[PDB]
């Protein structure tokens, strides 16, 4: 049987915050997922965004699955702005975006 359209819609999110690797966060309620692969992604992309409810939803589904949050209102609110769902970061993002991954995780490299 199929299952209820809520229940699509939260397991989709769920997957997608499970495998982010770092979420960028601003207290006023956005949230930003970032997804990098090494050999898959040639650079990091936004997976997932939520202003609101939703950055609150994305948040606490961040806190269950352990995935790295930091706090950076003007970061997050920019990628919010400029790099769609889908997109990959621009050049303009490359270096904040490295220091982000590099304090949410031990590359490495």
């Amino acid at each position: 049987r199929r299952r209820l359209h809520s229940e699509i819609q939260s397991g989709s999110l769920a997957n997608n915050i499970k495998k982010s690797t770092v979420i960028v966060k601003d207290p006023t309620h956005i949230a930003i997922c970032l997804y990098y692969k090494l050999g898959e992604t040639p650079l990091p992309l936004v997976i997932e965004t939520g202003k609101d409810a939703k950055a609150l939803q994305i948040i606490k589904l961040a806190e269950l699955y352990d995935i790295p949050v930091i706090e950076d209102i003007p970061l997050a609110r920019s990628l919010y702005k400029n790099i769609h769902k889908g997109q990959y970061i621009t050049e303009d993002f490359f270096e904040p975006v490295a220091q982000l991954i590099r304090i949410a995780i031990d590359l490495d490299y």
